[PDB]
């Protein structure tokens, strides 16, 4: 049982870009770490003030992840931090040690 | 071993009362369908939409006796035109059961999530 | 996997306060219950909305917990509750029974 972080910015305030730019960032997560939803405990999404056009979560519903616990809320509002950012923690059962787990930072979060 | 449980219910009014009791009802629910004493519970984390207020659903736990459980309460993301009047409840847990025997809960106004 | 609690509190909404109160809670929830960062799966901070100076993660940071899963939310808001506090959930892999987990309450959160 570890803890895995993303994080990705998008360009606007649309369903259609936070919905597209959270998928990336799970296939990503997913990948690099060679994990499938059946290892997946938990998924937390949080997005920035800046963003209310659509729940994140809709990318984990749209690539099947339909029997895993999700939780989207919005992140900690400190006035000069990155802007249109989505972020992401999972918690997974792995077979992986700690030192070993890949995070993922995308697009404008790569500043972190 | 650890998987996750969620939950998801709605009150008619942004009252302690109402807030409190629904709250309840959905961790009993959890608890029942899930088979789980607080013995098995690592973490709860609570979330109300907006326009709830009136009080903490962590208070639920406490009346109920979970008393030695860690708990955490935020409001859910803002998306305007969502399901109002929402509390949500994610639920670590130390459990036997597989991930697809997990029993997610949703009740009142939750149905449709 | 057993999962601890921390709260404090800050005098001031500043980034020096926030970030030193917050190592101050990490540290003795650590020490407390003898964990290394090896020990730890994930934490999760959150801040009462009238806190917005610094995200409290700059202090897990500070203490080298560099390879550990941070977020950071706000406080649900309940009106008639505690203010400028802090409050930390920490995750942990140990072999210390649920009953043995040491629960850190600081400052004016120690009224919680």
């Amino acid at each position: 049982v570890w803890a895995i972080r993303g994080a990705t910015t998008v360009s606007d305030n649309t369903a259609d870009e936070i919905v597209a730019e959270t998928q990336k960032l799970l296939k990503e997560m997913a990948e690099k770490n060679g994990l499938e939803e059946d290892d997946i405990i938990s998924i937390i999404f949080t997005v920035t003030k800046d963003l209310d056009a659509a729940f994140p979560a809709i990318a984990a519903r749209n690539m099947g992840w339909t029997s895993t616990a999700l939780m989207c809320m919005n992140e900690i509002d400190v006035p000069g931090s990155l802007e249109k950012c989505i972020r992401v923690m999972m918690h997974v059962n792995t077979d992986k040690d700690k030192k070993d787990i890949k995070h993922v930072y995308l697009n404008g979060a790569k500043v972190l």
